[PDB]
């Protein structure tokens, strides 16, 4: 009975596995990031606890001391899924203080089929509880973890960040960033 | 402990929950398919049983008799989806041929999540067969059915169309097409 099991595998097939092998050769097309040090090219997947957000990161509640900067979009990578549509597929580009030293940069996203397994416990509660909701979380993270490690082309190129919505997502990200 | 269940909830939280009720709204839009008659305001989801397309629809090889054909794209519909982000959803408008009689006019989609379960077939066999993949398919359709009958702004805007790869999708679409009310 568990859905994040088949939310895993859509986020793999029908996403990350375009663009997770292909993200460092992407990002370097733009002379600002081949040029910038301190860049770290692995894509950084934010995996809120309450699977919640509502904003844009700079500024955020998740940002309270207004550390995340947005900075600009990689270069499009064209790809078909299907043969039916062409699609264009980008990511945000974050600047992070990191006090008097030189401000990081890095690749950050939400795991947007998180929002529904949120939206599940708001619109359905008698299919997905709180306490439920917590536990396909975890679900979700290790299946992910699996899938994606035991792909080569994928493997060094991620990073899953969880945390909770009291944590400072900046002081969560430089405590890793500085790890990578 | 089925792929396909987490697969239909997606599909409807992330998508046909925004896309469904608003729909009909959407096509009137243009003065061109307020005149068209012969319209179905519906969503006509195509379900393959093997889970794969690979190319456009008009005189794809469910449509050998080349009846079906692009007419253009509906109003796109601007919404954001945990605010993060501004999407603009818009749908394939199609004509299909019936005979001297004047040609159908449809929104025909495929379950893009459908994909997964090719792909998972052909990537990770010792974790889903082409057997359980076709069980999958049932599992995701009629949990799929259950999820949007459980919603009242969803029904009577969509129609599960399920066929085989040997099926005429144009002898497939008018069946259903002049079947509905
Ligand atoms: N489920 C999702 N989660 C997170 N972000 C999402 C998202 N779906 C779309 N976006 C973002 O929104 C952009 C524009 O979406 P739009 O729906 O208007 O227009 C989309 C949409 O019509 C289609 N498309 C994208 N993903 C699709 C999918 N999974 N299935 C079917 N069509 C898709 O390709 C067009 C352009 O895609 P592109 O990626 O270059 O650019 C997309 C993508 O960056
Ligand atoms: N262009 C893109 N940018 C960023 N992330 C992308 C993306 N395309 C796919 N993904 C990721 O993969 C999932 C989509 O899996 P799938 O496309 O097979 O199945 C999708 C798709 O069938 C439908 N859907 C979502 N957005 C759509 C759109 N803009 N147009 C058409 N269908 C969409 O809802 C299903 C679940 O999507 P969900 O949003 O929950 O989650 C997305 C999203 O996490």
């Amino acid at each position: 009975s568990n859905v994040a099991d088949g939310l895993a595998w859509s986020y793999y097939f029908g996403y990350l596995k375009f663009v997770l092998p292909e993200l460092e050769k992407q990002i370097e097309k733009t002379s600002k990031f081949r040029s910038k040090e301190k860049f770290v090219k692995k894509m950084f997947i934010l995996i809120p606890s309450n699977c919640f957000w509502d904003d844009k990161i700079p500024g955020s509640d998740y940002d309270p001391q207004n550390r995340i900067t947005f900075e600009g979009n990689t270069e499009p990578l064209e790809k078909t899924r299907g043969g039916v549509f062409l699609r264009h597929y980008k990511h945000s580009v974050y600047e992070i203080k990191d006090g008097e030293n030189e401000p990081w940069f890095c690749i950050m996203e939400y795991a947007t089929p998180l929002l529904t397994l949120y939206d599940m416990s708001v619109a359905q509660p008698g299919e997905l509880s709180r306490e439920e909701r917590d536990a396909q979380v975890v679900v979700f993270l290790r299946k992910l973890q699996d899938i994606l490690e035991g792909d080569r082309a994928c493997q060094g190129k991620y990073e899953l960040v969880t945390f909770s919505p009291d944590r400072d997502l900046a002081d969560v990200m430089l405590r890793k960033l500085k790890d990578s």
